Order: structure tokens, then sequence, then C-alpha cells
């Protein structure tokens, strides 16, 4: 059924037009994950104990 919920959806469809926020948020994401790979890579080399 072609039901796209015209109640809250439609209203949210307007707020979702924030093309000024869909870009800088992506860079922040990398700073969340990529930020782990850094410290993570450190534990590996520092947890070798060969």
């Amino acid at each position: 059924a072609e039901g796209d919920d015209p109640a809250k959806a439609a209203f949210n469809s307007l707020q979702a037009s924030a093309t000024e926020y869909i870009g800088y948020a992506w860079a922040m994401v990398v700073v969340i994950v990529g930020a782990t790979i850094g410290i993570k890579l450190f534990k590996k080399f520092t947890s070798k104990a060969s």
C-alpha cells in the first residue's frame, strides 16, 4: 500500500531539508570511528609483548 504516513512524516519531510547540516556531520563521524583506529593501532603495537 502506497502509505507514506502523511502525519508526522510529511512534517518531518520539511525539517529533513537541512542541506546545510548534511556534510559537516559526516566529518564528525570520521572523528568518532577514525579516532578509534588510532588508539586501537596503539594497543596492538603496545600489547605485543613478544
